[PDB]
């Protein structure tokens, strides 16, 4: 009889099945069936907001860290200060992860940390070696990054399976939330930001001089032919598929690709591909105002309209606790959200992962604002049109400025309600 | 003794629904059929990488428009034997039989799995409140534009969202449907995606009639009938926007009827309780909708060809044909199964079946996968002309000239 409904995004090679295995010990102890529904990231904002506005939906949903404020501000999440206390309270979490548990300025936590992830560059070891590129120099600075992409463009290296050259850099130009998360380090590296506090409200800083310098440098990589035209119409899954297929020398992603590299295609990885045997990781290069990468992850939230709140909170404590934290990070290739869980050998013994753990020092998060879901939709949409300027041969500083002005007007409307 | 099959997301729980479909075959033969689900956006990359590498599943789902392109690479096992075991050419609609091969090829290289074609879902409640007659809105282009204008002016608000509905939502980016949704407007104007000229196939997207059809469609967004936000979204996002009650009208296949009668499906939503279907309107020169579906193909590097062929006969066979169509909401590929009472009884589905009369598809060419990538990319930039307020006849012509140059290259080679 007793059931729970949980919504997750595709975090692991076999999302529903892996989640079912993760919760099996809880299901057997409590005599509960946890039903899981997988929502792709592209529809997850629409589906979660429609649950919020309708009052009908699951007991628990996965919430991207950048959406916790936005859904909390709709008044639909259960406070979970009790669960967080039971898991060790504020000390049990990195400060950046603890801020993701609530809407900025709220007294009560409305989400439990589930997993963490941050961005770095995967590269083809074989492709950089053949081009004569030193990883240490290419990922040190913006100048080094561009110097390496130039050598990768000139290289006569061809993928062993494709028999064709690799694009130096692939990056998604449409649909994905990653259209923003992939731009943010460039913006931040130049001394810009997505938003700023002015007149005791938040507003867009995407049309600030330093935000435009960072974004213009990133887009100019495609204008200089380091990113293929075709990339600029693709989403995150398509660029990941292009790297697996041996079409791209370099791309930005999270630590999950290390796990996908070790698993056959049948089970949702790319162990059969050349890229899997030729996998390097390097941090984002320092920009003129320092080194930054996107730090995020996902939390778990309980709808305050749930019929099963005590049992749902027992599942939250289980999923946020040390055993399930290590197990899900092993299955997904994410990092645990719980600080303690980072010391497991699965994480400390993993050399590509150690690059991500070290890169966390330069990790940066968006403020946890009401309206952030709106900011991300509008940013993805307007940055997507910035990539179109490149494809159309219309990228100039003034055209980017006029487009980020439009972006900033729409974003400011979403932040003011 | 094992088979690997790659499928696309055809049903609400793709792997689980597939595993239940094959469980009776697994028990008859003592075999495990392992299934891997590939999203449509990555399925062309993954299938072509299998073809070029010599490494992949035993069977793959192949969208009908890709059968020629994968067949041309010489990687598919001939399956005329399976098709004979299922009754041969007479056991299939001619349009479905076309998709079993590269155009002009001697041997069949794919087995028909399911069929789908496009029509318009609409909110019965939204059109009633706007004073729009569905039969008149979906009869002609003038009716279609007149109806969208009434839907734009309407004061109707979704009961759950308490907000107005977009008249029309259509995906502007990423999905293959960016082409399949443009094609009926192109075709209705007397145009086409490609034509045979000078001994070759080439793009006809810059032909005068193709530009009139395409400009009419795009001008629906220029007139405020499609929200700017839609023009940056993909098929799943538009489907989610309709389910959430944000769109009065959208183009889709028969699978949404099945999604509409299943819980979180979207049975609980206002859109499911107020759901109509109407065929594509007649255009000036003709009345057309996209007709497609998916076949199953066997890689000639499979180590299990005899067992794989037994799975193909099972999946293409009457029992599995009906059961998979019931689980997915697609139409059976097998001629027989269109007449099964389960399909006949369903009034929204009867609309799809009878709309098959106007069904058209692309010729089965080598390089069609590349044509679809390039078409989606260039049409995506046509939608951007609208979002940027730069849509003119000349800017569209310039863009489809570029599209045609890139497409003509893709019809020659990768
Ligand atoms: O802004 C929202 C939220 O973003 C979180 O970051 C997400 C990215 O949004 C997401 O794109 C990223 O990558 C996903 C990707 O979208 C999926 O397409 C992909 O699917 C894989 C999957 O791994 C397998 O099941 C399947 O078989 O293969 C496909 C590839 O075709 O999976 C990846 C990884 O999940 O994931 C990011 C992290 O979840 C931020 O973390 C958060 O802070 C933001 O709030
Ligand atoms: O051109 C290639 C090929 O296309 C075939 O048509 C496909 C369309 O490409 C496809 O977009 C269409 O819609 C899919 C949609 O893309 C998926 O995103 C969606 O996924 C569902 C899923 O089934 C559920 O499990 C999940 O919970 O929700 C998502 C929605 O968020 O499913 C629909 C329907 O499968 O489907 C078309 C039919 O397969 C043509 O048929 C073919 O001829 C062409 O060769
Ligand atoms: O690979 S699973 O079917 O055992
Ligand atoms: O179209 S390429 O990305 O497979
Ligand atoms: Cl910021
Ligand atoms: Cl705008
Ligand atoms: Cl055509
Ligand atoms: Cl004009
Ligand atoms: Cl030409």
């Amino acid at each position: 009889q007793k059931t729970l409904e949980v919504w997750i995004m595709p975090n692991s090679p076999q999302p529903a099945e892996d989640f079912k295995a993760l919760v099996a010990p809880f299901e057997k102890a409590h005599g509960v069936e946890v039903k899981v529904t997988v929502l792709d990231w592209g529809v997850a904002w629409t589906k979660i907001t429609t649950a919020a506005t309708s009052g009908v939906g699951p007991d628990l949903t996965q919430l991207g860290t950048t959406w916790v404020g936005a859904i909390s501000a709709m008044g639909v999440l259960e406070p979970v200060d009790d669960v967080l206390e039971a898991l060790g309270g504020e000390k049990a979490y990195l400060p950046a992860v603890w801020r993701t548990t609530r809407l900025e300025g709220a007294r009560q936590a409305t989400a439990v940390p589930w997993f963490s992830e941050l961005r770095a560059f995967y590269y083809r070891t074989d492709a950089l070696k053949a081009a004569g590129v030193n990883p240490a120099e290419m990922f040190a600075s913006w100048q080094g990054f561009e110097a390496g992409l130039a050598r990768l463009k000139a290289s006569s290296f061809r993928d062993p399976e494709t028999k064709a050259p690799l694009a130096p850099l692939c990056t998604p130009g449409k649909n994905s939330w990653d259209v923003l998360h992939n731009a943010a380090p460039w913006i931040w590296g130049a001394g810009g930001e997505i938003v700023r506090q002015a007149g005791g409200r938040w507003q867009s800083a995407l049309n600030s001089p330093e935000s435009l310098e960072g974004l213009y440098f990133f887009l100019s990589l495609a204008q200089k032919g380091y990113v293929p035209a075709e990339s600029l119409e693709k989403n995150t899954a398509q660029i990941e598929a292009d790297f697996q297929a041996g079409k791209c020398a370099v791309f930005a992603s999270g630590p999950w690709m290390i796990q996908r590299a070790q698993v056959p295609e049948a089970k949702g990885g790319f162990a059969e591909r050349t890229a899997a045997k030729n996998l390097g990781v390097a941090p984002y290069p320092a920009g003129p105002k320092g080194r930054y990468t996107f730090f995020g992850g996902s939390n778990l939230a309980l709808f305050n309209f749930s019929k099963n709140k005590p049992l749902a909170k027992e599942l939250l404590k289980y999923l946020g606790g040390p055993e399930a934290q290590v197990r899900y990070a092993q299955m997904t290739g994410m990092l645990p959200a719980l600080r303690s869980a980072w010391s497991d050998p699965s994480f400390q013994q993993n050399p590509l992962l150690r690059t991500f753990i070290q890169a966390a020092q330069f990790g940066r998060t968006y403020p946890s604002l009401a309206g952030w879901g709106g900011v991300e939709n509008l940013a993805v949409q307007h940055l997507g049109m910035a990539w179109d300027l490149v494809a159309q041969g219309r990228l100039t500083r003034e055209a980017l400025k006029d487009l980020m002005d439009k972006a900033s007007a729409a974003i400011n409307q979403a932040l003011r309600h």
